[PDB]
C-alpha cells in the first residue's frame, strides 16, 4: 500500500580509496526526501550490493533508515544466488528497520521455475516484512514466469509486487490478470517506465531518479492521475539520461552524473569502472536537455 | 498524416481448397468498416502475403480498394527481400489505388543500415504515395536503426512512419525525439500497443482488430483523447487475446477467432498450419473475456 | 553418397547491371571443378536465390548442369517461405537435371515444427531426387528441431541430410545419433566446419571454397581420410578468411575476393550493397595469408 | 603444460542436511584418480560454489589437495562478480595447495571489457599459481573478448588459458590464433569438447567426467594422440549423457547420474533443486547408452 511512485535505487557513495562515504550517503537520501522522492531503495544493484560486504550492507540499510525517519518508505537489496544467503540478507535488512525487501531472481546458476518458488518461499518464511521479486533476465538470464509469481504471492501473504525490469510491457498487463490488480508492480527500467504504468504499474524503482528525483517523481505522479500528457512531456526531459546512465556497466553512469551534480564522488568497486569521456559527453548532454545544468 | 487509431492487417480468407475467397474478403471489409476501424492493411503479414502469388496480391488490393471506396485508408503491404520485388509490388499497390504501401524490412538476407537505405529510398524514388516502415526483428532479425529511419524520412518526403513491431517501447521514445512529433508511429504489437501510444504512438497496426475492430478502435481512440484509464480498461479485455492469437504461427490463431465470429473460415497456407485443440481453448477463453462471444 | 567433401555454395556474377554473366558463370564453375571441388550448389543464398527471379533461377541451374557434365554433384537451391513456391522451385531444379536439391527452412513466417514436416513432405512428394535440409536459425530465426528431421527421413526416402549452418557442433553429435550414421551431413558454417567434421560431418557446402576451391577441398579430403592434424593445419589457413567473408552482409564479400582473384566482378542486388574499404583490407589480409594472392 | 585431457568438475556431495559430505568427497576423488582422470577442479559452479560458504571452500580445496596428493593438477575454482572477492578466494586456494585456479568471467553486474581486464589483472598480482580464464557467456551473459584474452595472458604470466564454455567452436580456432598455441584451450562444454580439440583444444573441465571419468579421459588423449576415429566412437558413448546432465539445472543432473552410480546422495543446496522423473528416465538411458549401467 506504502509502495508507488518514484522508487530511488540508492548509488552508494565510496571515498576516494572505495570506502563507503557515510556523510555523502546520508546527505544524498536527506536530499532525495527533500527534493520529493516517494520512496527509497538502498544496497540493491544500483548500489553497488555486489561488491558490498554484509557489514557494509548492513550499515547502508542502518543508515538510509535513520535517516529517512520513516518519512518514506525504505525497500533494501536481499539479493543472491544463494538462498540460505538471501535468507540472512533479508533478516539483516528486517532487523535494521527495512520497510521492505528487494530480493532478485539468482543469477549465475540459473534455476528453473520450482528453485525460484523454493528460493523466495523460503525467504518469505525467513522474514515478516513484505517482499518485492526483482525479475530481470537481461542479468539473471532465468526469468520467473507469471504462474510462478502468481503461486508465491497466493502462498505468501507477504509477497506483494514486482520490481519489473524485462521492459517487456506486456508482462505488466499479464501480472495484473494474473497476480491481481492488488500486486504492486513497480517497473525496474526508466526507459519503459512511463509504457509499463499505461499498462498497469504503479510506480518505478529507478536509476535516473539519483539525478533528477523531482522530475521523477513529478512523471509518476503524472501516471497515478492519469495526466499522460504530462507525462508524456516529462519523459521527454529524462529519455536521453534514462539511456544514457546504461551506456556503460551500471552504475558508473548514474555515479558520474550524481558527481556532476555534487552529490558524490565517481569511484565505483572492480569489475565496475570509471566510464570513459565519450559517455561522459553523452551523459553532459543528456543532463542538459533535462534542465539538470 | 491522417494516418492514425486501429487498422487492421487484414487476413485473406480462403475457402477449402485454399483460393482466395473473395466474397467473404469483401464482406470482410465493409464489416470491418461498418464497426468503426480507421483503416486497414491489406495482404500484409497477417493477410499471408508470403504464400500470395502477385496475381493475388495485386487483385485483394484491387478489391480492398473498390469495396473501401476511401472511406478510409487503405495500406497495402509491398514487403519483399527483394529491393526490386519490393519496387514492383509497391507500383502495383499504388496503380491499384492504395494510399498507402506498408515495406517490411527485408528478411532472410540479413541486410545492414546502408543496404536497408537502399532498399527503401529505391522504393520511394519508385511511387508518389506514402510508405510506413515495418520494423520487425522478431521476423526479420535485422533492426532498422532510429537513424536510419530518421534519414529516409529526411530524404524521402514519402517515407512518413513505421509500424513499429519491436514490442520494445523505448524506440517509440527515440524514433519521436529523433525523427519528430511528425513522424507517424504505429504499433505493429497489439500486446505493447497501449504503452507504446503512452510513449508517442498515435495508433496501431493490429493483427486483433481482425476480431474486435470496435474494441480496438475505441482503445485506441480513448488514447488519442489522452483517456487512458478506458484504454486501461480495454486493454484489460483484450490483453489475452492479444496474446493468445500469437501462441501458434500466426495467422492460424487470428483466422480460428474469426471463424469462431463466422467471418471466414479457418484454411491457411504452408507452411503455416491449423491449430491443435488446445490453442483453439485458449483462443474460446480470450474471446468470452473479450466479451466478443456472449 | 557422392555428397561428401567441398561442395561450394556458388556465386552468382552479375555484370554491371545487375544481369547475370552467364559467361563468367560458366567459366567459374569449370574453374570450380578443375581445381578439384567435390560438387556445386547454384541458387542458393550465396547465389543470391532471394532477388533472382524464376526464370533467372531456372536459367543458372541450366547452365551449371550443362557445364557440369555429371562430373560432381550438382545440388541446386529451391528454397522459399511458400510451400507452393517451394515445391514448384524444387520441380523446376529436377526438370533442369540437378541432381538433388538444397531446400532452407521458411523465414519469416516462422512455422512451427508441424509446419515444417508439411512444408518438407509436401516437396519430397513432389520430386524423385534427393532433398538436402538446410537449418539456419540465424537467417530463418526457428530451428528444425532433431525429432522432425528424424521424423522426415524416416517418412521419406528422398530426405537424405542436412546443410546444418546452426554452428552449433553438439547438433551434429545428435543428429548423427537420431537420424542415423547414413543420413548425409554437411556442414554450412565454414568458421565451424572442421569441427563438425569431427562430430560425425563428411563435408561442407561451402562459401569460402567460391575463392579457395582446392584447399577447401583438401580440407575435407584430410577430414573425410581421418587426418586431422593435416585438416587443422589447413584450417589454420582459411580461418582469417571464413570469418571475414561475413563481416558484412554476404555475398558482397565472397564476390569481392572472387573479383580480386579475376573470377568475376563485384556488383550484388538490392539490398546487399558494396563493402567498405575497411573489410575489403581485411578480406584482403586474409586472401594473403591463405597465399591466394 | 601439465594442463591437459579430461579434468574433472568435482560436484560437491552433501549429506541429508545439505552439509558437506566429506567422507563421501575424498572417496570420489581417490575414484576419478585411480580411474585415470587427468585434473580435479573443485569448487567450481559444477561443485556448488554459488551456495558454499567462504569456509567451505577453503576445506573443500583442502582436502582436494591433500587427497589427489600431487597426483594430478588441482586447479580450485575462485570465482566472483566482486574482485576483491575473488581476489580472497584465490588467496585462500593457493595458500590451500592449488595448483591453479579457475576464475569465471564476472556475472550479474555485466562488466565492460576493461572491468574484466581490472578483474582478471588484480588477481594475477595477488597471487603466484596460474589462472585459467572461465569465458561463460550464456551464465554471465558478458563475454570475454580475444583481444582481451590475449592482453590478460601478455600482461601477466601467470594468467595461461581458457576454460571456454561459449560452445562456438570458432572461438578455439580465434584464441589459437591471437593468444598462441603455447595459450592452454579446455572446453567448458562436455557437448562440443570433441571438435573443440579439432580445432586446437587439448582437453576439457568435464561436468561428464564426474560420473565416466575413464570414459572421458579415454576421449581426450584420443584427441590429444589425433586419434579421431576413436574419439569420435567414444563421443557417440557419451553425448547423450552429456545432453542429459544439463536438461535441468546443474549439478542437479549430474548429481542424480552420480547417485545412479553408488558415488554420492542427490542433494542439492537451493536454488537448486532435485529433478523431475522425466529427466531421471532420460539420465538412465544415457548411463545405460554409455556402458555405465547394464
Amino acid at each position: 500500500s506504502m509502495l508507488k511512485g518514484a522508487v530511488t535505487a540508492l548509488i552508494t557513495p565510496f571515498d576516494d580509496n572505495g570506502a563507503i562515504d557515510e556523510k555523502a550517503f546520508c546527505n544524498f537520501v536527506e536530499w532525495q526526501i527533500t527534493q520529493g522522492i516517494n520512496g527509497v531503495s538502498p544496497v540493491g544493484t544500483t548500489g553497488e550490493s555486489p561488491t558490498l560486504t554484509h557489514e557494509e550492507h548492513k550499515r547502508i540499510i542502518e543508515l538510509c533508515v535513520e535517516q529517512v525517519a520513516k518519512r518514506v518508505p525504505v525497500v533494501a537489496g536481499a539479493g543472491s544466488n544463494s538462498t540460505s544467503e538471501a535468507v540472512e540478507l533479508a533478516k539483516h535488512a528486517e532487523k535494521a528497520g527495512a520497510d521492505a525487501v528487494l530480493v532478485v531472481t539468482p543469477y549465475y546458476n540459473r534455476p528453473n521455475q520450482r528453485g525460484l518458488y523454493t528460493h523466495f518461499s523460503s525467504i518469505a518464511k525467513a522474514i515478516s516484512i513484505p517482499i518485492i521479486i526483482y525479475n530481470i533476465p537481461s542479468r539473471s538470464v532465468i526469468d520467473m514466469a507469471v504462474e510462478t509469481m502468481r503461486d508465491l504471492c497466493r502462498d505468501f501473504k507477504n509477497i506483494i509486487g514486482v520490481k519489473d525490469a524485462t521492459g517487456k510491457i506486456e508482462r505488466a498487463s499479464e501480472q495484473r490478470e494474473k497476480c491481481g490488480k492488488d500486486f504492486v508492480q513497480l517497473s525496474g527500467d526508466d526507459c519503459t517506465a512511463l509504457g509499463f504504468n499505461a499498462h498497469g504499474g504503479v510506480g518505478c524503482i529507478s536509476v535516473s531518479s539519483n539525478v533528477a528525483p523531482k522530475l521523477c517523481a513529478q512523471l509518476h505522479a503524472a501516471c497515478l492521475c492519469s495526466d499522460y500528457k504530462t507525462a508524456l512531456k516529462l519523459n521527454d526531459l529524462l529519455m536521453p539520461l534514462n539511456r544514457a546512465v546504461f551506456i556503460e556497466p551500471s552504475p558508473a553512469g548514474i555515479k558520474y552524473a550524481a558527481a556532476k551534480l555534487g552529490l558524490c564522488g565517481t569511484i565505483v568497486r572492480s569489475p565496475i569502472v570509471p566510464l570513459s569521456d565519450t559517455t561522459k559527453k553523452i551523459i553532459d548532454e543528456a543532463l542538459y536537455h533535462a534542465g539538470l545544468l
